[PDB]
């Protein structure tokens, strides 16, 4: 008596960036079954024989791209019972990519399915064997006896024990503090300061990597060249144009010096001229030497970003933003719009009191009470009385957060900036009309006011640059970075240390953490570390993370789900009335309107999926892998907030379902949208300026004759030089783009990823339901009523929550994960 199997796998160089198949045979895998019923006399499931691979299986239609099958047979007599686990031992020299493990019986409801989707590096590499589990799902008290220590000893081995420098093959999951980003050992100006483990530094944890402290500085991490990820967060990819994420490195460590070079031979003017020099990076393209050329395009991923003749020209596409109309960005109208449906939607606060007032220490900064007065403001022939009583005022309020870095700021030899107000009106058309911008500074401090004619009119011009430059700072370090990026890390650490495989809230949400790690440990080597990408080109330099640390000082878990949010920046009500429960005050917003029909199609699910295994609230309390999994992630992930009095405390199947519902949502939505306009809004660097290099030119001096004479020099004068902004493009393109093998909202990589068929059902309407939110998406970017703030000047339909997509830059798609 025989079990029939077929083992599906990929060689190491399908996945790479040769392979002998006939190798797998003979005595080079082995792999032994584990009963699930009958134990051993110490209770556990009793072990098979060795079992090898005995032939390729050509004879298989379901196979994918890259992907072998072998056929396998068990000898397994009456007294071993049924399987739920196995071993694998892989004695040849070169690791492969386990998919999975199938069993044939009589009839198709007695097959047995196994999802390893795992590396496995031959057996001397690993301390304890590899073990995999047939895909049903269990919360512990019901797992099967003889299955009990298995679960908890695999636990075990994915935790490690704290200590030791983590190698390739490692699967081993821990937190440590970001201590990597400063590089002293190779030069003293490259200290940066450790964020996390501190009160006067909180930060999330990261992953641990172990590689030890520098000589100069014992609480610093030391370079590597390769940052660990465990083997199983190191994605491969069928084809290396997919590998975006290691652009990133490329970018930092070879365009970025080459672009330099360029720079420093005079070969290409130093600075933009006019803005038809920046129109000419996606028309004619910008012309570099041919050793420069000849370094960039054999690139993979690099080479995809541009086009190019192969001897001078580099062309980047053409920016959504500027595809209609190339002069709508400079409108009022759109600069107020992006607030509510660009790259960074979620700042934009309602105004019930005016003047807006300071938060911050008089004794240090002054009188901070705003210097707008109420009758400058041209409010439609609204008085300020009826604007704040209708709810028609709304700020973009940048002034608490930038005021305590601006001096440091200011005396760096390449930024000056302003810490930002806008004062942002309602009008009856539904429109918002920005109203006046004060630009102040600590230790003068200005109101601008709209103008369209004269000098005027440029200095209200450059005032949006200066609100911008804090805005896009603000997003990339805080609404991505910070929001997304940074906070989900913790949880993905905490899921697989203390959540079995078996587990169903494992199963729930390990979908949304695909390439975050990953992605992650590629941006702490080249993206967010000193003298990186970020600080050589955003305003703040050698201060943009630490920034970043004070706002997480002021991060809330449970103000991260969208009606929470909308309710604390006061651009929604509570009304009980309303489909969602909230009744938005700007009632077009865009991203709130589409976001809050995403919102609910995930908590569908979530509340569908969580009562098949917890029946009770009690079930919730009694479940000691949750339990351990919330207190590590709230008191090591998280531990600089520990003591906060917000955090949920996980003991009724309502929090489960809150937790659960947050996590998908940063994972998936609220990076979407703050991730994939990028490059379509910001790709035209006067749009979305990184940096600004000057405050407002004094009266009488040559930089205001330019002004009057230039505005658009004076305006290029202000913002990001050339050379920043080359790199800068560089890296929103590559984060602006879907990869093909991406596993969007709704999509699972594999089909039998439970084995439990009211799972699969409940997942199958989930799927469904957003496939009819994005037809209703599609009607409202058509309805005509809805073009002032879907549309606006630059006619460019808000598609960023759709949530399917091909590949490519596309401006839409929801992905499940933080995976670029
Ligand atoms: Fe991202």
């Amino acid at each position: 008596h025989k079990i029939k199997g077929t083992v599906v796998l990929m060689p190491k160089n399908e996945l790479e960036v040769v392979d002998n198949l006939n190798a797998f045979l003979g005595r080079s895998v082995s792999l032994q079954l584990i009963s699930a019923t009958k134990a051993d006399a110490h209770g556990k499931g009793k072990v098979g024989k060795d079992t090898f691979l005995e032939g390729i299986n050509t004879s298989l239609p379901t196979l994918g791209a890259g992907e072998s099958a072998f056929n396998i047979h068990f000898e397994w007599d009456g007294s071993m019972g049924i399987p739920g686990a196995f071993y694998i031992k892989n004695y040849m020299q070169v690791e492969f990519f386990l998919k999975s493990l199938t069993l044939e019986a009589i009839s198709n409801q007695g097959t047995i399915r196994f999802v390893c989707n795992s590396w496995v590096y031959n057996t001397k590499l690993y301390k304890s064997v590899r073990i995999f589990f047939a895909n049903h799902t269990y919360v512990p008290s019901e797992t099967p006896a003889p299955l009990v220590e298995y679960r908890e000893e695999e636990l075990k081995s994915l935790r490690g024990n704290g200590t030791g420098e983590r190698k390739e093959y490692d699967r081993i999951y821990d937190y440590d503090v970001y201590n990597d980003l400063g590089n002293p050992d190779k030069s003293e100006k490259l200290a940066r300061p450790v964020l996390g483990g501190s009160s006067t530094f909180p930060y999330p944890r990261r992953g641990r990597t172990g590689r030890g402290p520098t000589v100069t500085d014992p609480n610093t991490e030391k370079q590597g060249e390769v940052f660990y990820v465990p083997r199983d967060e190191n994605l491969g990819h069928l084809k290396s144009k997919d590998a975006l994420e290691i652009g990133t490195k490329s970018l930092s460590q070879i365009v970025q010096p080459a672009f330099e070079s360029a720079f420093d031979l005079k070969s290409t003017p130093i600075e933009f001229h006019s803005f038809q020099d920046v129109h000419d990076l996606y028309e004619g393209g910008i012309k570099l030497p041919r050793d420069v050329i000849s370094t960039i395009i054999p690139l993979p991923v690099i080479k995809e970003l541009y086009r190019t003749d192969g001897q001078h020209i580099l062309k980047f596409p053409q920016p959504h933003v500027v595809q209609v109309s190339q002069s709508a960005w400079m409108t009022d109208e759109e600069f107020a719009r992006e607030m509510i449906a660009g790259v960074n939607p979620c700042v934009i606060r309602g105004l019930e009191e005016f003047p807006p007032k300071s938060n911050l220490d008089p004794a240090i900064y002054g009188d901070q009470s705003s210097k707008i007065t109420a009758d400058s403001l041209d409010l439609d022939g609204y008085t300020m009385d009826e604007a704040l009583g209708s709810r028609r005022l709304f700020m973009l309020d940048y002034h608490d957060i930038f005021m305590p870095y601006v001096r440091q700021i200011n005396q760096l030899n390449s930024a000056k900036t302003y810490a930002t107000r806008t004062i942002l009106f309602l009008r009856e058309d539904g429109t918002l009309k920005p109203v006046a911008i004060e630009l102040s500074l600590p230790h003068v401090s200005q109101v601008v006011l709209p103008a369209k004619e004269g000098v005027e009119s440029t200095i209200w011009l450059l005032a949006k640059a200066y609100v911008i430059v804090n805005d896009s700072c603000y997003h990339q370090l805080m609404s991505h970075w910070l929001n997304t990026h940074a906070a989900m890390e913790p949880f993905v650490i905490a899921t697989h240390r203390h959540l079995s495989v078996l587990h169903p809230i494992y199963k729930l949400l390990t979908p949304h953490y695909r390439n975050n790690m990953n992605i992650n440990a590629l941006a702490r080597q080249s993206l967010i570390n000193a003298n990186g990408i970020i600080e050589t080109t955003f305003l703040p330099s050698k201060y943009s993370v630490e920034m970043s640390s004070a706002v997480y000082k002021n991060w809330v878990f449970t103000d991260q789900a969208l009606p929470a949010d909308l309710i604390k920046r006061g651009v929604a009500i509570k009304d009980p009335s309303t489909p969602h429960g909230v009744r938005l005050l700007i009632e077009d917003y865009p991203y709130a309107a589409d976001g809050l029909e995403i919102w609910a199609a995930i908590k569908t699910w979530v509340q569908e999926y969580v009562p098949l295994y917890y029946a009770r609230d009690d079930d919730v309390k009694n479940d000691s892998e949750l339990q351990h999994w919330w207190k590590e992630a709230v008191e090591k992930g998280h531990g600089d907030l520990k003591d906060k009095p917000w955090w949920p405390k996980l003991q009724t199947l309502e929090d489960l379902v809150e937790v659960c519902l947050i996590i998908i949502w940063i994972a998936s939505a609220l990076h979407a949208a703050v991730n994939f306009g990028q490059y379509p809004y910001g790709g035209l660097i006067m749009n979305r300026p990184t940096a600004s290099r000057r405050l407002l030119p004094e009266k009488g001096t040559p930089e205001y004759e330019e002004m009057i004479n230039n505005h658009e020099k004076a305006y290029l004068r202000t913002i990001t030089s050339k050379l920043p902004t080359l790199i800068s493009l560089s890296v929103i393109e590559i984060l602006s783009t879907h990869a093909s093998d991406e596993v969007y909202l709704g999509q699972r990589d594999n089909p039998h990823w439970t084995s439990d068929s009211k799972a699969l059902q409940a997942f199958q309407k989930f799927g469904n339901k957003l496939k009819e939110i994005e037809e209703k998406l599609v009607r409202r970017n058509n309805d005509p009523s809805l073009q002032g703030n879907r549309l606006g000047p630059v006619q460019l339909p808000y598609t960023l929550l759709y949530p399917s997509s091909e590949e490519g830059l596309t401006f839409r798609g929801i992905p499940n994960s933080i995976s670029i």
